[PDB]
């Protein structure tokens, strides 16, 4: 059994992921690749061990959202193509090209700069870009069709620069609503023809999210861009209730009691504002997660644990590394018992879907918060590690 | 200047945490001393740099959460005192005797395992240990005068264990309404008072938080624990109003701007759902700098950030890790403008605590939950570094 000072952790589950791939796999085109986004630590669940097992079963390339966390992959030993998904400056070019990562860029300005910066320093490698089109997510991207062309024939021009790849991002293909998505698709591809029609030879074309990829796996082009679906989370309840390709959650998020308590004396006040006042024969049990763990203080006097397969009540306000949940009166309970923050227990199960909609947020919020000071262990054919 | 791939950071400026330290401890009585609560990573600042220059200006001790915390801080260099605020499992009670970290129970059966193990270990050193009397706060703490008693007799009596403290913890001195606080603090001084009735010499004493400090310095006793207050943040609204000391905020969290590009062809719409839809001249800014980061998706549409001196709102929703901010109807920014997220810029100003009122959350969750992944600089003597 697991060995902590202090008892909360998380359990990733590698047999899902690797189900999850296989599920998208098996339901968008033979002919696209798969590029598992492990941005944000791998969306809080390890960048490094989801990124390993994805392109062990199913995965091409990988995408991230700066140059730092491709660099952590490299040093883990990855060896396979890793996308930028955001801006980088061109302070970071050179220290790009030398560990083979590839930038996302979009404008004339920034490939003539970056060509000039690797020229200067006799860059022993070319660099590899992506172009990113904006077609109506209005974040980053180029906009028009004379621009766009205008941005390949500077990434042509520029020796030092070698382009691989060309996407646009849906702003709302997880909704019941198609029309914008289909006027995306409708753009990307007219610019796309646009290239074409000036003799311009494509690189990998992608532009599917884990929702497109769902809903309209003809879209999938080259290649598709798997985020939440890798994790096992849908993108909506929506594409859930699609009920296309069935995906397994990956993680849970576990804590041993640490002190069991009988509300005997007074004051029976739990936490802090002393929002919760216990029975005499109420049993307290206090739990080594907080607010700084990323388990949201608006859970206070809202959220649920499971504790031998039952839901327990978030008893008081949450604090910044404990809460307390309450056991009942008389409740059954010993220090060192395992309790079930997100995730399944005997019959029970917290999602972190359930928790998204408690807090009106979204799955992606809440397991891409949760803090590094928490440590994860994997689970592969079965059996723990890390 | 500061060269980054992706352009987000947070400057911790450790003049303030100085000038902080000396408000309170100007407040408190003489021969208080100040333990400088640096859990959660600092609250969000970093605790090895923080809990560094607090040492050297003020404070003797430290507080964590948890052993591991500790032991970050002891890797740096740190060789002050630190206690573990939290349950520690006992199967850290060697480990935390080799790094000399003090650890907090409260617990007969707790306190005469953990001295077994020491003495299987015939370890060269006593583990210090602090006793945790709840009064009210109902965490974690003993709770009757008598089975204190119990638990000093077997602290005292366990020759590998040393007492070097005990504390409790107030659960509403922030608050206006004081009877809870005045009967805390009156149970327990009659439990100190009953166990110097026992004929037993007691250690450090402590109890204040920064609120208690601020409002109760009598109740300073041997030690305060200076936490939200260190990083110039007050505990409560009320407390602030008290005006009775005058702390500065150490912290802000900038980024540059990624993109900036007028709205002109269509379409206009901003971010997932296309919850925005910009006017043909209006200015949309991206900047890198999104949920997964610890900027709550609960600002979209909602928050603000400073740039050029005015405040500019957040544009649709937040993404992982970007926002899109609206520089106006024909706007001027351009990309690589300093934009401030939290905290000052010229005139203007975004605290911690009004981002918090937004949320219907406190100033601690605001900074503690601000993710690893933000790169954290330091200003001393009004310079900055690593
Ligand atoms: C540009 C970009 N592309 C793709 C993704 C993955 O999206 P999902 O998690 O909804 O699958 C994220 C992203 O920022
Ligand atoms: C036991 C304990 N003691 C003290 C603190 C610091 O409190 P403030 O930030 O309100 O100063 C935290 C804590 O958990
Ligand atoms: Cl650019
Ligand atoms: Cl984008
Ligand atoms: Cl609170
Ligand atoms: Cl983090
Ligand atoms: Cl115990
Ligand atoms: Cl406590
Ligand atoms: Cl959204
Ligand atoms: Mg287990
Ligand atoms: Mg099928
Ligand atoms: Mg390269
Ligand atoms: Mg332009
Ligand atoms: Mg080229
Ligand atoms: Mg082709
Ligand atoms: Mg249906
Ligand atoms: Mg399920
Ligand atoms: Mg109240
Ligand atoms: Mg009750
Ligand atoms: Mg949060
Ligand atoms: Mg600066
Ligand atoms: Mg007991
Ligand atoms: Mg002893
Ligand atoms: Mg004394
Ligand atoms: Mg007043
Ligand atoms: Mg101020
Ligand atoms: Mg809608
Ligand atoms: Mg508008
Ligand atoms: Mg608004």
């Amino acid at each position: 059994m697991i060995k902590l000072c202090r008892e909360v952790w998380i359990e990733v589950n590698l047999d899902a992921v690797k189900k999850n791939l296989r599920a998208i796999r098996r339901h968008i085109p033979h002919k696209s690749k798969i590029m598992a986004v492990v941005k944000a630590n791998g969306y809080g669940h390890g960048s490094i061990e989801v990124a390993r097992h994805a392109l062990e079963h199913g995965a091409s390339e990988l995408a991230v959202a700066s140059v730092e966390e491709g660099i952590v992959l490299r040093k883990a030993g990855i060896t396979a193509p890793i996308l930028v998904l955001g801006f980088t400056s061109l302070s970071c070019v050179k220290k790009s090209a030398a560990w083979n990562i590839t930038l996302s860029a979009f404008q004339v300005d920034w490939m003539k700069e970056a060509n000039e910066i690797l020229e200067k320093e006799a860059s022993a490698n070319r660099l590899a870009i992506h172009i990113n089109v904006d077609t109506g997510m209005g974040r980053l991207g180029v906009r028009t069709k004379e621009e766009l062309l205008e941005v390949v024939k500077a990434l042509k021009a520029s020796k030092f620069l070698r382009w691989t790849g060309i996407f646009t991002h849906f702003s709302t293909a997880d909704e019941p609503d198609t029309t914008l998505t289909k006027l995306q698709h409708e753009k990307f591809i007219s610019f796309l023809s646009f290239l074409k029609k000036q003799g311009i030879e494509l690189p990998t074309v992608h532009m599917c999210n884990t929702a497109a990829a769902i809903a309209f796996p003809e879209f999938s082009a080259d290649m598709i861009r798997l985020g939440i679906g890798l994790y096992g989370l849908y993108p909506s309840a929506y594409i859930k209730q699609l009920n296309l390709v069935k995906l397994e959650p990956a993680l849970s998020l576990k804590a041993r009691i640490a002190y069991v308590k009988t509300m005997r004396t007074e004051p029976r006040t739990v936490s802090y504002g002393a929002t919760y006042i216990a029975e005499p024969n109420e049993v307290i049990a206090t739990l080594p997660i907080g607010y700084a763990d990323g388990y949201s203080r608006a859970l206070s006097n809202r959220g649920f644990v499971l504790h031998r397969g039952k839901r327990v009540p978030v008893a008081g306000r949450v604090t910044m590394d404990m809460i307390m949940v309450s056991l009942g009166e008389n409740g059954e309970g010993k220090q060192g018992d395992e309790v079930v923050i997100y995730g399944k227990q005997k019959g029970a199960e917290i999602s972190v879907d359930e928790v998204a909609e408690m807090l009106n947020t979204i799955n992606y919020e809440v397991v891409s918060t949760l803090s590094r000071r928490i440590p994860r262990f994997y689970i592969r054919d079965g059996e723990i590690f890390k």
